[PDB]
């Protein structure tokens, strides 16, 4: 979910389901990429693997080394930076 | 947790999240005495944006339950249930 404020750039992103250890969070030339992967091998009656995978281009007016990143309490990740004006 | 496997006397069911994803990109197999289940959500919009979301599961059907007669069903909250009677 891609939020362009007058003040702000940020991507905000539901990941109920991951820990902190299990997210990745990378910035390349113009292209945030986001990463995550988390396994349940329960036992020998079951297993479950979740896996999810982003890439978003940063507007021209945003430089990219003011990128950062979060995650909160109540399981969403956000990577913004502040719209330079 | 995003699963959850109960047993009762009348049911076995395993519950699932998968808020983000629509009927039409899930699948529920029974595969004899075991049940598969996978879900993938791609949205892209080039060149601007792109999501990815996957998920791929199993679980072993206790003796006392019918592979025949296991359901599914998919809930307004985004969850995923299969159910099966027990003999």
């Amino acid at each position: 979910e891609m939020r362009l404020e007058k003040d702000r750039f940020s991507v905000n992103l539901d990941v109920k389901h991951f820990s902190p250890e299990e997210l990745k969070v990378k910035v390349l030339g113009d292209v945030i990429e986001v990463h995550g992967k988390h396994e349940e091998r329960q036992d020998e009656h079951g297993f479950i693997s979740r896996e999810f995978h982003g890439k978003y281009r940063i507007p021209a007016d945003v430089d990219p080394l003011t990128i950062t990143s979060s995650m909160s309490s109540d399981g969403v990740l956000t990577v913004n930076g502040p719209r330079k004006q």
